């Protein structure tokens, strides 16, 4: 699809067998998503964003699709307040930006 | 220009007379520029992002020449570790989502 940014860029996304949705977001190096249930090992780190930092669970090589584009890759979980879909997967289901 | 993701999609905009760069941020509502010196009136304001919140000035109608694209509108100016253009203004410069 072609997205206007009138509204927020949101998608749903399937993630871990749940339906979710997220924000394309070109400002975010990786994706960052709210606590969920994620199988698997995982390892502990800390990312910073406007108003500081926040710890984050990091999960590698997670499934995810996205508005029906599959993708692989890293998955960050802690309390993001809005789930964003960042360049690390961006770059997978080909998407840029046109102006 | 059709910017890919690779990279961070950073971009040269210059300011109240000043040259910056800053990062093309779909995932942002509004503009927020690090601290600088603005002529104009302000406004206190809050905003809210990944670990918390940060308290900016507010500047109405001010213009912004992004990539050789000229915008005006609302420019939040504050302890912003990053230059974020965000759809306030990405919308007046045609910028779209593709993939
Ligand atoms: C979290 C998003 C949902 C919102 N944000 C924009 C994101 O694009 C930030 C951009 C950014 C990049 C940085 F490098 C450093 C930063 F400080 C900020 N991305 C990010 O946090 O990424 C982080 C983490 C994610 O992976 C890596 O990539 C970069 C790092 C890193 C870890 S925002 O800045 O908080 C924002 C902007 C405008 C705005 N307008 C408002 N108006 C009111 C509602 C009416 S609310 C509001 C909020």
């Amino acid at each position: 699809p072609q997205i206007t940014l009138w509204q927020r860029p949101l998608v749903t996304i399937k993630i871990g067998g749940q339906l979710k949705e997220a924000l394309l977001d070109t400002g975010a190096d990786d994706t960052v998503l709210e606590e969920m249930s994620l199988p698997g090992r995982w390892k502990p780190k800390m990312i910073g964003g406007i108003g500081g930092f926040i710890k984050v669970r990091q999960y590698d090589q997670i499934l995810i699709e996205i508005c029906g584009h599959k993708a692989i890759g890293t998955v960050l979980v802690g309390p993001t307040p809005v789930n964003i879909i960042g360049r690390n997967l961006l770059t997978q289901i080909g998407c840029t930006l046109n102006f």
